[PDB]
């Protein structure tokens, strides 16, 4: 019941069916003076820079490993050394059983060994297909050829042939573009080895002889600077902000001053105060240099960026007053991309992306009328298509003259035949979309090929956008024993993408409700993959762990339970300002009763004066359930947002949306990635 292209259907169905010498002269010498060579002959086989060799290791049942050579040289001992980077097999990576048999992945670990211990030379090549939708058809033809010859080698029992496409980084959990310009140089300077030695050099305390500054965790810590200190170190809260006063005689300790946050005095004091408020103190304490977690900046109330964004992304505080703990009271002293939001919903994600300045929703797809109406009301310029995705994809396939490249049922064709001329003419075309985002719903192969999934994959395959965003609930990496996640990664890699995945928590970005969302980024090989945003608010949630292969694990972002630069947001900061109502109220347009007091209410009330959607069905103090506007505030929806349909449709839109601050942070990261362009 799902219209999918040939490639995705084929992949999913295939998965679900079940004497030593040198050559030439030396080219130069290494740093130590050892002459390096280029070509060698051993046992009738030829070894050259850029090839792949096999080594001998224990467990003879496992077939020998593959090493991509980097450089070979001759030492004064008169031996023959060769240095090679490991080529990880696809079956041992996160993909698992769904990985390609002939696929290898580059790694960052390299080792040197004697040449006499190699088993032999294996064929190896690197493929760099041009990127674009127009070449797409041609590509599959080549793939068909790749299906034949190798199969012939299976019949003739010839040795297999491998290839490499992308570099695997389990520490970042991503497949990235091969650094071609920094590989295969044959100069004795391995980039991975230099990176590893630089990393090993760091993470060690540097005892600077100058009594002005030092180095910690690869950062420079100077005198008269503001630092963060873990409250547990000081004999859930935020980072204790201090000022580095002096260093006294793993050999020096730091004596620092102190600042007191408004939440320390009383809850009510912070309930009516800013988020960058601090109090001076005369308390000085001595700590080891390993208790510092970052750098802050405390400024005056005379020069500010005047960009009061939400959520806050820069570490900056201010303090113009004094304090005294003894008394107990404080005293005075060109890049926007056209996008298509499949499964648009109420439009929260699209609103956040557009607010971030990287997206403008020129198209959308919706299943239910009220959600499409809400999207149209909030996004007037978005051409919302209120219909099922199968018929819409079939229509664009027919318009593009590729009706033979889609597995569509009769119902999809007959429903697509009823579209008018205007609807057909307003459809997009390949080459006009540079961004595709949306989260498909989630819920022997014949019963799984009708799932709402693979529709997004077919859309991405047909359009081939520059960037690709996918999102689901936190259990997307555990559905069907994780098979669907592996298959999605395999399909995205087969298309020729750089992909990455990560679990994010919405409770550490300015939202009072905890929510875990799994995101997958994909990009073209010529573009830079965006980085994950950094949390700034504390929340009682452990590290976000994704189960990889070989027992390894990867975390998208650092934990925030230990501390964060900003205090958490509670319930009173969200719904403590709206006027009270009675049970079963059914009035839409009201007026505000009280002025904004808390920081969150001040930020979210904006300039509007007309309260809307304060409707509840038939709360710690009132004997009634939360209203629609209360839920919208709890999810970070600004009051200016508009809805549609009845109350049940509004609640369903609320419960299936994405917090706008999270989308804003992701869009800011994407904007940074776009600006950081080669
Ligand atoms: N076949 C289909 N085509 C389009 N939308 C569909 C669909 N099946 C379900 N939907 C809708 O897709 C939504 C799933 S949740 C998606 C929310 C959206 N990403 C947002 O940011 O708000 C629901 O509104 C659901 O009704
Ligand atoms: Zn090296």
């Amino acid at each position: 019941q799902a219209t999918t292209t040939r490639l995705v259907n084929r992949i999913w169905g295939e998965f679900y069916s079940n004497e030593i010498k040198w050559d030439g002269e030396s080219l130069g010498k290494t740093s130590a003076g050892e002459p390096l060579y280029q070509q060698a002959l051993v046992g009738g086989e030829m070894v050259a820079v850029g090839g792949a060799v096999t080594l001998e290791v224990d467990d003879p049942d496992e077939m020998p490993a593959i090493y991509f050579v980097e450089y070979m040289f001759e030492s004064t001992d008169h031996c023959k050394m060769l240095h090679g980077r490991f080529l990880q097999r696809g079956s041992m990576t996160v993909l698992g059983n769904a990985a390609n048999e002939r696929e290898l992945f580059l790694t960052n670990e390299c080792m040197t060994t004697q040449l006499k211990d190699i088993k032999g030379v294996a064929s190896f090549e690197i493929r760099s297909r041009p990127w674009g939708h127009q070449y797409r058809k041609k590509n599959i033809t080549a793939d068909k050829l790749d299906w034949a010859r190798a199969l012939e080698r299976k019949v003739k029992d010839l040795p297999t042939e491998y290839y490499c496409k992308s570099l695997y980084s389990p520490e970042r959990g991503g497949f990235f573009s091969l650094p071609l310009s920094d590989i295969g140089r044959s100069s004795g300077f391995c980039t991975s080895c230099k990176i590893r030695e630089d990393e090993e050099k760091r993470s060690t305390i540097k005892l600077n002889v100058s009594k002005t500054g030092f180095f910690i965790n690869g950062i420079e810590y100077s005198v008269e600077d503001f630092v963060y200190v873990n409250p547990d170190s000081i004999g859930l809260r935020a980072y204790v902000v201090c000022q580095l006063l002096e260093i006294v005689p793993g050999s020096f300790d730091v004596k620092v001053r102190r600042f007191y946050r408004p939440e320390d005095v009383s809850a009510e004091k912070a309930y009516a105060s800013d988020i960058q408020e601090l109090y001076f103190s005369q308390d000085t304490v001595v700590l080891p240099p390993g208790a510092l977690e970052g750098k802050c900046e405390v400024r005056k109330k005379s020069d500010m960026p005047l960009s009061r964004e939400y959520p806050i992304s820069d570490h900056i505080f201010f303090c113009d007053l004094f304090f005294d703990t003894s008394k107990g009271s404080l005293k005075q002293l060109e890049i926007r991309l056209a996008t298509l939001d499949i499964f648009a919903g109420c439009g929260g994600l699209s609103h956040g992306l557009k607010k971030a300045g990287v997206s403008d929703a020129k198209w959308a797809i919706e299943y239910e009328e009220p959600a499409g109406q809400a999207f149209k009301q909030n996004h007037p310029e978005s051409t919302v298509f209120v219909d099922n995705c199968n018929v819409i994809l079939r229509a664009i396939m027919e318009k593009g003259g590729d009706q033979d490249d889609c597995v569509s049922t009769t119902e999809a064709n007959e429903l697509a035949a009823k579209l008018t001329e205007e609807q057909k003419s307003t459809l997009p075309l390949p080459g006009q979309v540079d961004f595709i985002n949306g989260g498909p719903p989630c819920q022997s192969w014949s019963k799984v090929q009708c799932e709402m999934i693979l529709a997004f994959l077919s859309f991405a395959d047909y359009f081939r956008p520059r960037y690709f965003l996918l999102e689901n609930v936190r259990t997307f990496v555990s559905f069907n024993k994780g098979q669907t996640f592996q298959l999605t990664l395999a399909s995205l890699l087969e298309m020729g993408y750089q992909v990455r995945f990560g679990i994010l928590e919405a409770g550490a970005y300015g939202v009072s409700q905890s929510r875990k969302r799994a995101f997958i980024w994909a990009a073209a090989p010529e573009e830079v993959l965006p980085e994950w945003p950094e949390p700034m608010h504390v929340f009682g949630v452990p590290k976000l762990k994704i189960s990889l292969s070989q027992g390894l694990h990867y975390a998208a972002v650092r934990s925030t339970a230990l501390g964060a630069p900003f205090r958490p947001i509670t319930v009173r900061d969200t719904i403590g300002d709206l006027p009270s109502v009675e049970n079963g109220d059914s009035r839409t347009n009201k007026e505000y009763k009280e002025v904004a007091v808390s920081w969150f209410q001040k930020e979210i009330r904006g300039n509007t004066i007309a309260l809307t959607d304060h409707i509840c069905k038939a709360h710690p103090e009132q004997h009634r359930i939360l209203t629609v506007r209360e839920c919208a505030r709890s999810q970070g929806f600004p009051d200016s947002y508009e809805f549609a349909g009845n109350i049940n449709h509004k609640h369903r839109q609320i419960g299936n949306a994405v917090p706008p601050p999270l989308a804003f942070a992701l869009g800011r990261k994407l904007k940074e990635a776009l600006h950081l362009k080669k």
